[PDB]
C-alpha cells in the first residue's frame, strides 16, 4: 500500500485522509491541536462556516454529506439589515434547493476526523509540524511543551492552514514565487444567544447582514437559534481619514458597545456579552496569498489554505478546501507516480483557485453596500428576465460558484461576459422602457453556450 502523511486535521486535510484510506492508502494524520473529539470541561467553540454546493458535494462523495446536513442551518436567503426599514428576506433560488446550510465548524470536524478513522487513517494530536528534512525525507513535530518527534515520510501533504509550516518548510528546497496581499479588514466574532435572537424576532433560515461601507456585520444562525456574529472593520484609520472607524479606535469593550449603539442600532441589543466578547477573542488577519508551486516534486504538495489563502468575503474557502482534497486524491489514486499526480493536481487547480480568491475580494463591494446605485437595480431587473428566458445560459455569477460545481475559473468568465451585456444593454435607458430584451436575448445566445 502507498503511504502517505498529512499534516492538518482540519477540513482538507481530514477529507483527504478519508478518501485515500478507503483507496487503501497507509495514512498518518498530524495535527497540533488537541482532538476535540475528547470532551473536556472547556467551553466549545461557535465558529460558524457557510456550506455550499460545492463544499456539500465532496462530502457527497465521501459518504458524509447527510451526517452533516443533519446538523446544518437552511439559509433560504439573504436578510439585509438597515436602520428603520423591516428587513426583506432575499431568496439565493426559487425553491430549496438553491439553499447555503450553516454548519458548525467543530462539528464538522468532528463528523470528518470520525470518516477518516473509521476508513483507516491514523491520527496523532497535540504534535504539530516544525520543520522538514527533504533530502533524507523525514520531519520534525513537537508538542505544545516543544518536545520533539522525528518521522520519516515518503509523501507529505500540507493541509495545514493560511500560516501553513509545510509551506515554510517547501520555502526552503523550492522557489514558491509567493506574493502576500494584505487586506485592511480585521475581525471579531461575538453571539447573539437563543432568548436574545428570539425575542428580536431573528429569521433562523437566513444568512444577516449589516452593511456599512467600509465596514459590516454578518451573522450565520446555529441549531440552537443562537447566532454567529462577525464584524469586519479595518485595523487602523488610513492617515488620510483619521476620523473614520477603526479596530485602533475600540481600546476597550465599552468603547466598541458605543460604537454598536451608533453604527449598528438594531443589532447591539442583540448582543449581551459584546464587551467581554470583543476583549477576550482576539481580532484577526485577512489576507490573499498567491503561490506559483504548490509541490516539491513528488514529496510534497499544499492543499487548501496552505495553498492559497483567501478574503472571506464570499464564503468559500472551505467550499474551495474540500473541493480541493477530491482532486488531490483522484489524482494521486490513478496517476502514473506522485510527481505526475501533484504537477497535474497543481494544474488543474491553480487557476481555479486565483479566480476564487480574485472572485473572493470582488464580493466585499457587493455585501457591504447600504443601498443599491438605480441603475444596478436596472441591470439586475434585466439579468432575472435573461435568466428566466435562457437558464442554462444566464446565470447569475453569485449563483454559479454558490449552487453550481462549474469550474471558479469558468464561473469568472461567464460572469464577467454577463455584466459586460447589462452594461451595453442599459445605457441611456433609464429603465426596461426602452431596451429591447430579445436584442438582449440573442446577445446572450451569441456569447454564453448553454450548460
Ligand atoms: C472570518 C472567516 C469566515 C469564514 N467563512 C467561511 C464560510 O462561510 N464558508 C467557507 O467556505 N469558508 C469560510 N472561511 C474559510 C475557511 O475557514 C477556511 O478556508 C478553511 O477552514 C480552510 O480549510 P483547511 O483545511 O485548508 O485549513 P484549516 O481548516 O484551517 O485546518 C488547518 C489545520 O492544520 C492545523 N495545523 C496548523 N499548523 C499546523 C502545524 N504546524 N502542524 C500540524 N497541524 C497544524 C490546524 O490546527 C488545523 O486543524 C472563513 C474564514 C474566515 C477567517
Amino acid at each position: 500500500a502507498r503511504q502517505v502523511t498529512i499534516i492538518g486535521a482540519g477540513l482538507a486535510g481530514t477529507l483527504v485522509a478519508r478518501l485515500l484510506a478507503r483507496n487503501g492508502w497507509q495514512v498518518n494524520l498530524f495535527e497540533r491541536r488537541p482532538d476535540p473529539r475528547i470532551e473536556t470541561g472547556a467551553r466549545g467553540r461557535s465558529i460558524n462556516l457557510a456550506l455550499a454546493e460545492r463544499g456539500a458535494h465532496a462530502l457527497r462523495l465521501a459518504g458524509l454529506e447527510r451526517e452533516v446536513l443533519a446538523e446544518a442551518v437552511m439559509m433560504r436567503g439573504r436578510m439585509v439589515h438597515v436602520p428603520g426599514t423591516p428587513p426583506n428576506l432575499q431568496p439565493y433560488g426559487r425553491d430549496d434547493s438553491e439553499v447555503i446550510w450553516s454548519i458548525n465548524r467543530d462539528r464538522l470536524n468532528r463528523i470528518l476526523l470520525d470518516g477518516a478513522e473509521a476508513a483507516g487513517a491514523s491520527i496523532h494530536f497535540n504534535l504539530g509540524l516544525d520543520s522538514v528534512d527533504f533530502a533524507r525525507q523525514r520531519l520534525t513535530l513537537s508538542n505544545v511543551s516543544g518536545e520533539r518527534l522525528e518521522k520519516r515520510f515518503h509523501l507529505l501533504i500540507g493541509a495545514d492552514g493560511c500560516n501553513s509550516a509545510v509551506r515554510q518548510a517547501m520555502a526552503s528546497v523550492v522557489d514558491l514565487g509567493e506574493h502576500l496581499e494584505t487586506q485592511p479588514h480585521g475581525y471579531k466574532e461575538l453571539q447573539i444567544t437563543p432568548e436574545a435572537s428570539a425575542q428580536f424576532n431573528l429569521e433562523p433560515n437566513a444568512l444577516h447582514i449589516w452593511p456599512h461601507g467600509d465596514y459590516m456585520c454578518i451573522a450565520l444562525p446555529n441549531l440552537d437559534r443562537s447566532f454567529t456574529v462577525t464584524l469586519f472593520l479595518h485595523h487602523q484609520s488610513p492617515a488620510a481619514q483619521p476620523a473614520s472607524p477603526s479596530f485602533a479606535q475600540l481600546v476597550d469593550g465599552h468603547a466598541a458597545r458605543r460604537f454598536f449603539q451608533r453604527q449598528f442600532p438594531d443589532l447591539s441589543p442583540m448582543l449581551d456579552s459584546l464587551e467581554q466578547d470583543f476583549e477576550h477573542h482576539p481580532t484577526g488577519k485577512l489576507a490573499t496569498l498567491r503561490l506559483t508551486t504548490w509541490h516539491v516534486g513528488g514529496q510534497a504538495v499544499l492543499l487548501g489554505d496552505a495553498a492559497h489563502p483567501m478574503v472571506p468575503f464570499h464564503g468559500q474557502g472551505m467550499n474551495c478546501a474540500l473541493e480541493d482534497a477530491v482532486a488531490l486524491a483522484e489524482h494521486l489514486q490513478s496517476a502514473a507516480d506522485n510527481a505526475s499526480a501533484l504537477a497535474a493536481f497543481t494544474a488543474q487547480r491553480q487557476p481555479d483557485a486565483l479566480a476564487i480568491q480574485a472572485m473572493a475580494l470582488e464580493n466585499y463591494v457587493e455585501m457591504s453596500s447600504k443601498v443599491a446605485s438605480p441603475t444596478y437595480l436596472l441591470e439586475r431587473e434585466l439579468g432575472q428576465i435573461m435568466a428566466q428566458r435562457q437558464p442554462t445560459r444566464f446565470i447569475p455569477r453569485y449563483s454559479m460558484v454558490t449552487f453550481s460545481r462549474l469550474p471558479y475559473a469558468q464561473a469568472m468568465a461567464r460572469g464577467q461576459i454577463q455584466e459586460q451585456l447589462l452594461k451595453f444593454a442599459v445605457a441611456n435607458h433609464s429603465d426596461l422602457t426602452s431596451i429591447n430584451l430579445d436584442a438582449v436575448e440573442h446577445e446572450v445566445t451569441r456569447c454564453l453556450p448553454p450548460l
